């Protein structure tokens, strides 16, 4: 079967195949589309087969397939599964296993980029004391002084569920929440019930507006360890704004390396439930997003009362009119300090030549619209206008349940 | 099979179970999400019109009553009879009503209740379409203030008698290509302008001609009709603070009036359904102003403002979009023509939605199409979890009707 997407702006359409090599559901059904849903232990019995998929995949490639060494490594990982009942995976295959995972994410815009990827093997790692060691590196490793690398580290595969890496924190960089008294929030809102388990567990909090959160690191089970990431490793940047002095009083920074910590990395039906990985930002993520959520920092009003716009009606569109000044400072702030950041029409002008390019060379790119569209200016960003297909393939990275919801407290 | 909508911004959580009296298939299956895609007999009617008259029947709290039942005989009698039936007028009214509710798409549904309906199937020429449609226009525009309407047409019978409005909207501008290789006008128009004009429209060849009606009755030729210039409402575009914004020389027209569309009641289909609401300021400002295979003029207004357009990122694209979406919104307010911001109008969809959970189970959206065009997270709707499923009483998509009609 192929299917056809069509962009509305230019009239090409693309034929999908892709489509026929996923396995897991979406979430929908021919009654219902649950596309806007935010979110809608394995026996030997079925992990053998997700191996064999993942190395036909790896092996085809490499342009091995049903070669001696594709047939060896598919006879040695089957006994290495029936005698220890799970089986350690290739520094290669680690590596394309890695990329691929990204390369699969249907709401990620950046994936342009997806053969660029350095990975960092920590399989070997212990103890918490050896994560943030690890993690220090790939923090110093991606940042790179601003000129941003993208990165991945992977610490040891799940075993039998009860001897789980995780890093707790969200994203390896993120500031501290603070629910008042009054009921206001001083800090990131998003990070209120993490800063309180940061505190419960023995962070002394400084208390201001943006505190670097500490890491929160479960080895092997083992309950999780505090670690403050040193100072000089945290790049940060002062925003301000080209034209308008006033908005540096406004107090805002914001960090450098966004590092998603809390997703699962699926290869060949292994389970990595610690694998950091970072890329650099898009500037819409900390303008629109962080900046101007109602529920996140929430500065719409203090930046647009500055601004002196008519505030007594919407239909005035201050709103749009400050959020639209804001993503000028957060570019202004990144490109003056030399720290990568893209906008978002060369990111979705990117992104549109990746999903061409993809559907030529491997018969599709699985796309969730909800997530690639940006959260401002949607229809003058070619994206809007681009029909997507969303589909699951592996590898993969899959979101898991907090750690605090599930983890067994040794004491 | 009971399902939960969550607000990211608000944590309210809803139940949907008004989704398991979905009829229609979506376009998803387990495998792959369409949600973005933008078009994804007797013994077949009796089922359909009963599942209708029983929503009916239940509306009016007499499920199960006699006159129910009596209603479902009546109905049976006639299909059996003539292959077909007539809707009595509360039933219409009712469908219509319902179709506007349940359609998906739609960020202005907390009106649907208040939809005056106009009953044109006594209906027969194409000279009775234009009366029909140009008193639809009349009374919706009510001089600047608007008020939503339907004009149902005959319903098909034998599929070779259908009544059809060719054009897409009752009132939009003509596109025409130029020897230069650019449009002058709606691009979006260009290929409905050249039917007119074979079928014998003289063009005045500008920016923003009026179309003409192409009206189509009874399955036959379709015909044309100007639309008396007196009736349609238009608005220059001005900005209450850039004076040169005027120069430009834009005007939008007062009165959205989808005409293209199909509705369906109790197995009926209605293909000539013209309806008509009120603009978001978004669609005029965003979309027909700013997309660039639309009037595209973001590069033009971006010079008056004198802005950096080097780079990408000095964003000088979404100042200007602002700008525009200030000045539409201002232009039509100043002249006093009802148009609806795209914060005022997301923040009523969200009330209006859990309206519907409470008082229905649910309220079926598409998140694609409801999240407005523009400053998409600053709007209540983006953080909302939306299902979308198809129930009927519906609005359909129909194929163009010069690919259909054989002359
Ligand atoms: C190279 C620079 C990159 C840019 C500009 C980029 C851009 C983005 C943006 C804007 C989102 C949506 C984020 C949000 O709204 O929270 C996203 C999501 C995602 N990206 Fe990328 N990305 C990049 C690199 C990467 C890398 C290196 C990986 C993994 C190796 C990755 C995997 C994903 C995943 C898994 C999601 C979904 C996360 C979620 O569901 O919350 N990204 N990316
Ligand atoms: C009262 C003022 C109304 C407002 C502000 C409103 C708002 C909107 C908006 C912004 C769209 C998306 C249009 C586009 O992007 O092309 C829409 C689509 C739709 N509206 Fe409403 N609407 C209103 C009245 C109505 C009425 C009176 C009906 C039917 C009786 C209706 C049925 C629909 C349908 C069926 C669509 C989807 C059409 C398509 O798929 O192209 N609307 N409306
Ligand atoms: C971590 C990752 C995905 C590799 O980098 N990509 C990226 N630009 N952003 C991902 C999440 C960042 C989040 N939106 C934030 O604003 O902190
Ligand atoms: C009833 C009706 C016609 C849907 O009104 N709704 C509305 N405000 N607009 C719908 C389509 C109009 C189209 N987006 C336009 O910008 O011309
Ligand atoms: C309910 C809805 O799916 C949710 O708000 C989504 C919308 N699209 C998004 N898109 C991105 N990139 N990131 C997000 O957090 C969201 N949030
Ligand atoms: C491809 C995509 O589905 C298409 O551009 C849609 C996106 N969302 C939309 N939303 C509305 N309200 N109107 C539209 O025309 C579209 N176009
Ligand atoms: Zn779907």
């Amino acid at each position: 079967r192929f299917l056809k997407v069509k962009n509305w702006e230019t009239d090409v359409v693309l034929t999908d195949t892709l489509h026929l090599k996923s396995t897991l559901e979406t979430g929908c059904t021919e009654h219902i589309c649950m596309g806007s849903i935010m979110l809608p232990v394995r026996t030997k019995d079925q992990l053998f087969p997700l191996a064999k998929e993942f190395l036909d995949q790896y092996y085809s490639s490499i342009k091995r397939f049903g070669s001696k060494a594709h047939m060896d490594r598919l006879e040695e990982v089957n006994k290495e599964i029936e005698s220890t009942s799970t089986y350690q995976l290739k520094d290669t295959e680690l590596i394309y296993g890695a990329k691929h995972a990204w390369r699969n994410a249907s709401r990620c815009v950046g994936r342009i980029q997806w053969s660029k990827l350095q990975v960092f093997d920590a399989r070997d790692c212990t103890t918490a004391h050896g994560m943030f060691n690890y993690i220090c590196n790939h923090v110093k490793y991606a940042t790179n002084k601003g000129n941003l690398r993208s990165a991945i580290t992977i610490f040891p595969q799940r075993t039998d569920g009860k001897h789980d890496f995780r890093v707790w924190n969200s994203q390896l960089i993120r500031y501290a929440g603070y629910k008042q008294p009054d009921g206001s929030t001083l800090g990131d809102p998003a990070n209120v019930q993490f800063t309180e388990i940061c505190i419960q567990q023995g962070w002394k909090a400084p208390r201001g507006r943006f505190d670097v959160l500490p890491l929160l690191l479960q080895a092997n089970g083992n309950d999780p360890e505090l670690f403050q990431i040193p100072p000089e490793l945290v790049l940060e940047v002062p925003i301000r704004h080209p034209k308008f002095d006033w908005f540096k009083d406004l107090g805002l920074k914001w960090y450098g390396l966004p590092a998603v910590s809390n997703m699962l990395l699926e290869i060949g039906g292994l389970e990595f439930s610690a694998c950091p990985f970072s890329g650099w930002y898009m500037g819409t993520e900390i303008g629109v997003r962080d900046y101007c959520d109602n529920s996140r920092y929430n500065i719409l009003e203090e930046v647009a009362k500055k601004m002196d716009l008519d505030m007594r009606k919407t239909s005035s569109l201050w709103k749009d009119q400050a959020l639209v000044e804001i993503n000028i400072a957060v570019l202004y702030s990144f490109q003056s300090d030399k720290v990568t950041i893209v906008d978002h029409h060369s990111a979705t002008e990117s992104f549109i030549k990746h999903m061409e390019n993809e559907y030529r060379c491997r018969g599709g790119c699985p796309a969730d619209w909800v997530w690639i569209v940006p959260p401002m200016s949607g229809s003058i960003t070619p994206v809007f206008h681009q029909e997507m297909l969303n589909y699951r393939l592996t590898p993969s990275f899959e979101y898991q349940p907090d750690p605090w919801n599930t983890h067994v407290w040794k004491g």
